């Protein structure tokens, strides 16, 4: 009762509690559960970070603010302290001495004491049973979802007693209301101020992006860490101050370099150095005087902050204990005076604070957050519509070629992100025709790098890849409860780095019509019920589907001829082989073509850019002619694959002889190479 | 660090200000440096401590 | 529901407690001449005390 | 073949970026015995590529 148990009358009466905000449903459920004659040990399903201990702090604000009903009034509620129960144990076995003494006095107390176990899942297990089962006490609990699911269901009398209550993490505007209710302690504890759009943007964007952490927990990380950043850097001296401080300490050390002399007439020049020293000392003295002026505003507002929190605690305790003249004394009297000259103090910081910035805005949140995450802040400064209309420019920074692909696929992405398809679809409902190696993976890297911000983002699917029906069981790994907790899912790996994906669904026509129906469930509904039966949201997934039907006529119809011809007579083949439902699914039909003549020269010189940099490190610079690279081209242009024996004929035709000629000693480094024009086998000449 | 028996922590200021911003927090106060080791976790602690003893610490 | 008090006595009780906590603030008055207006609040306040006596007697 | 890496058990990769994977194949023996000589080489590329399309990926 006394030495190892503590009455919550005097802990809620002392007020060790943070303020609470509108916690209606869970607390009223706690009341009706606690009025049951048995199983009145309610257990709150949730984790700390939603504020379950703070919900108990608010039920203690409804005891100490008197807001509890007629059932739970008059009860004298004493809390156990195991951290107090460890006191006085030296020889082995005195903690449970004092613990079963707690069973002695809470045994004689006989119902007077409701127990609260801070961290219920501390409460062993065979000995917590007979006292509750006989009825010797009255308690309340709380634990984790997974801990609860491994807690109640098995044992007989344990699922007789411990009880389920739905307590959850709120939506946007309610966490906004919690941060509004806690900016009392935030502002008046952290030497900061808080406005409403910082709370709204904190709870809103923190609600949206991070589906991991808790609300308002991560916003408490923002206001706590960032508010102490504002307090800490306000404590620092300003920037022109320490610029001038470095300049005056360098000028004083140089003056000490000037005073110690041997030749007098050469070293007595320091007069101008002395008057510059006087001027810079005057300017630094005035600026640090301005710093102390802002510290004078913070001195007056500091003591009025102290007397301010004492004043509102005074009016609230005046509401609590009830002295008659003190209530009206504070109400009309002391506290609105401190409100008015509190407004004069906000104008005092509103006119004194030039260098140091007392008010917290979103930009310091962008400081603490921009040094939290590391994703570029321009991507948040980007909007969707601007990077939809200016997509062709940055797509023409990295990638050369594919004009109707960038323009028409850009029309499909402007329609898709604009919402001009069914919103029950994935992002990009495409159909690509053409050979391999023209830049499909490079297109996934370019779009992934622009809107997804990664050189690492692509997984690709040809239909002969297909890891099977057993493979969905392979990414769930073992069923839960078997060996393999060391890895489990490699879903955690390939989806650790990339939650989204850009997928290159190769040869959609060569697959089965069951993949027209599974992939019809891909293009429809924005989600696919997979081989296991569950479904994952493809609406955050661009479904790029590529193919290789008409290779040769596409490799011809590239130079000079319009490409809408190739698209439409391609659709003359697409209409026959598909249902018209697939034509209804995709927006337009894009066919990739192997590039034109000067752009084939761009392909070969880009494949030789590795040779420019590999060789410009070692000390070789090629100035390859268009005719030597042209013999690379037409000695590479095999109409079988496209540009794929073009690398084979560049590296095999010149570079293996160029490795013999460079590595044999024929090509001396430090000299400019021009790949000249001999017979058809190409020999480099110095 | 007072005898001068150690080595300075040079450059890398986003990491040192990162840990200090983790320090100054009230609720969730204490830091943990986390990574696959060899990036200088105790050496980043030496970034904190050298920033403290040099007197240039906020 | 048996063990507690109904809704209308809670509404009337809160408005009467609010008006008498306004009365504690309005007894210590600054200007006695310009603040004569609360006489209707005194008469209606006495009416709320009579209705409070009836409802609490019930 | 795409990477020169191999995502092995714990989640790391295996360093294949500077070594060579080699495979002796027991398929195109009698096909090569049919192309040489008097039969066209791209015909054996064709139908040997066909049985590869029965047994491999391109
Ligand atoms: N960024 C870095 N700055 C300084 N030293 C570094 C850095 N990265 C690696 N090192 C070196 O690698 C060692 C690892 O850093 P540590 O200071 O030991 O941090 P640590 O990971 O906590 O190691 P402990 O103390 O054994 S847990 C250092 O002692 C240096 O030799």
């Amino acid at each position: 009762l006394k030495k190892y148990t503590i009455d919550l009358t005097e802990r809620a009466e002392q007020g060790k509690l943070d303020p609470v905000i509108g916690r209606d449903e869970e607390i009223r459920r706690t009341i009706q559960v606690l009025q049951r004659r048995t199983k009145n040990n309610p257990v709150l399903i949730g984790e700390p970070g939603v504020g379950k201990t703070a919900i108990v702090e608010g039920l203690a604000q409804r005891i100490i603010n008197g807001e509890v009903p007629e059932g739970l009034k008059g009860r004298r509620v004493l809390a156990l302290d195991m951290g107090a129960l460890v006191a006085g144990a030296k020889y082995r076995g005195e903690f449970e001495e004092r613990l079963k003494g707690v069973l002695n006095d809470l045994a004689k107390q006989e119902g007077n004491v409701i127990l609260f176990i801070d961290a219920l899942h501390t409460m062993a297990g065979n000995m917590l049973k007979p006292a509750l089962a006989r009825g010797e006490l009255h308690c309340v609990g709380a634990t984790t979802l997974d801990e609860y699911r491994q807690y109640i269901e098995k044992d007989a009398a344990l699922e007789r007693r411990f009880q389920k209550v739905f307590v959850a993490e709120p939506s946007v505007e309610d966490t906004i209301a919690i941060l509004r209710g806690l900016k009392e302690r935030y502002e008046l504890h952290h030497h900061v101020q808080i406005t409403d759009p910082a709370i709204v943007a904190a709870a809103t964007l923190s609600h949206r992006y991070i589906a991991d952490r808790q609300l308002p927990d991560k916003a408490i990380d923002l206001i706590d860490e960032a508010a102490s950043s504002i307090r800490m850097q306000i404590d620092s001296k300003p920037e022109e101050l320490d610029r001038l401080d470095r300049r005056i300490i360098q000028l004083k050390l140089e003056q000490q370099a000037l005073m110690k002399e041997s030749d007098e007439a050469s070293k007595k020049r320091l007069d101008m150095l002395n008057e510059e020293l006087s001027d810079k000392e005057r300017q630094y003295s005035e600026l640090e005087e301005e710093w102390k002026a802002e510290k004078a505003s913070l001195s007056g507002t500091q003591t009025i902050k102290a007397e301010l929190e004492q004043a509102k605690i005074a009016i609230e305790q005046a509401r609590r204990v009830g002295d008659l003249a003190r209530m009206s004394e504070l109400q009309y009297g002391k506290i609105p005076e401190l409100e008015k000259q509190l407004e004069a103090a906000t104008q005092l910081e509103g006119k004194t604070m030039r260098l140091l910035r007392n008010k917290v805005t979103d930009a310091e949140i962008a400081e603490v957050l921009a040094r939290w995450t590391g994703i570029p802040v321009s991507r948040m400064m980007e909007s969707e519509r601007e990077k939809l209309l200016r997509m062709e420019q940055e797509l023409h920074h990295r990638v050369i070629g594919q004009n109707e692909a960038v323009d028409a696929v850009s029309n499909a992405i402007r329609r898709s992100r604009a919402g001009l398809a069914d919103p029950n679809r994935p992002i990009g409902s495409f159909l690509f025709l053409g050979p391999t190696g023209v830049g499909k993976t490079e297109l996934c890297k370019a779009l992934a790098n622009f809107m997804f911000d990664s050189d690492e983002a692509m997984v690709r699917i040809d239909m002969s890849e297909f890891m099977e029906k057993h493979s969905v069981s392979r990414l769930v790994g073992a069923p839960p409860g078997y060996v393999g907790y060391e890895e489990g899912g490699y879903l955690t790996e390939a989806v650790r780095r990339r939650p989204y994906s850009v997928i290159l669904l190769d040869a959609v026509e060569k697959a089965h019509p069951d993949v027209f129906n599974i992939l019809l469930q891909v293009l429809d509904d924005g989600r696919l019920t997979d081989g296991q039966g569950r479904t994952v949201d493809f609406r955050n997934t661009v479904v790029i589907m590529t193919s290789n039907l008409g290779v040769r006529e596409t490799e011809r119809k590239s130079i000079g001829l319009i490409h809408q011809d190739n698209s439409t007579d391609a659709m003359e083949e697409i209409k026959k082989i598909f249902r018209p439902e697939f034509i209804n699914r995709i927006d337009e039909v894009v066919v990739f073509h192997p590039l034109g003549e000067q752009h084939i020269a761009s392909i070969a010189q880009i494949q030789l850019k590795r040779l420019y940099k590999r060789l410009e490190e070692r000390g070789y610079e090629i100035h390859i002619s268009d005719e030597a690279l042209k013999l690379l081209s037409e000695n590479g242009y095999d109409p079988v694959y496209g540009a794929r024996p073009l690398k084979r004929a560049i590296q095999q035709q010149i570079e293996n002889p160029l490795a013999q000629q460079i590595l044999s000693g024929e090509l001396v480094p430090g000299k400019v190479i021009r790949l000249e024009v001999n017979e058809d086998r190409i020999v480099a000449v110095q």
